[PDB]
C-alpha cells in the first residue's frame, strides 16, 4: 500500500463536479475546486485547472494528473512548514502517510493547529496521540475516515486499509 492507494480509498474517484462532505464543489480524487456556492464559479476553476473547456466533466487521466499535483503539493507543504516538518522527519514511512492524508483533507494550516497531538506523535506516544486526535471536529464529521487515519498513526501498519 502507498500514499496514492490510501488516498484513493479515502477520497474516491468522480469524473463529474460534485459536492464535499462539506458541501463544496470538488472533482476527481478529492480535488476541491471552490468554496463558493456557484456551480459556475466551480466550472470556471475547473477549466482553469485542466486548461480546456470541460463543461464540468473530466477524464480519468485528468483526474490522476490533478491527484499527482495535489499529493506533491501536500508533501512540499509539510516540508516547508515549521510546525509540520519536524514531526514528519521524526516518523516512520507508514505514519508519514497518515500525516500526508490529514494535510490533503484539511490543508497545512488546519493540521498545524493540532498542536498537542503533533507533540505526542513526535514523542512517539501512539496511544495518547490517537485519543487526542479523536477529540476534534475532524473525527466527529468524518468518523470512518478519521478512524482509519488514527489506527494508522496508532499501529504504524496498513491494516485499517486492508479491509477496504
Amino acid at each position: 500500500m502507498n500514499i496514492f492507494e490510501m488516498l484513493r480509498i479515502d477520497e474516491g474517484l468522480r469524473l463529474k463536479i460534485y459536492k464535499d462532505t462539506e458541501g463544496y464543489y470538488t472533482i476527481g480524487i478529492g480535488h476541491l475546486l471552490t468554496k463558493s456556492p456557484s456551480l459556475n464559479a466551480a466550472k470556471s476553476e475547473l477549466d482553469k485547472a485542466i486548461g480546456r473547456n470541460c463543461n464540468g466533466v473530466i477524464t480519468k487521466d485528468e483526474a490522476e494528473k490533478l491527484f499527482n499535483q495535489d499529493v506533491d503539493a501536500a508533501v512540499r507543504g509539510i516540508l516547508r512548514n515549521a510546525k509540520l516538518k519536524p514531526v514528519y522527519d521524526s516518523l516512520d514511512a507508514v505514519r508519514r502517510c497518515a500525516l500526508i492524508n490529514m494535510v490533503f483533507q484539511m490543508g497545512e494550516t488546519g493540521v498545524a493547529g493540532f498542536t498537542n497531538s503533533l507533540r505526542m506523535l513526535q514523542q512517539k506516544r501512539w496511544d495518547e496521540a490517537a485519543v487526542n486526535l479523536a477529540k476534534s471536529r475532524w473525527y466527529n464529521q468524518t468518523p470512518n475516515r478519521a478512524k482509519r487515519v488514527i489506527t494508522t498513526f496508532r499501529a504504524g501498519i496498513w491494516d485499517a486499509y486492508k479491509n477496504l
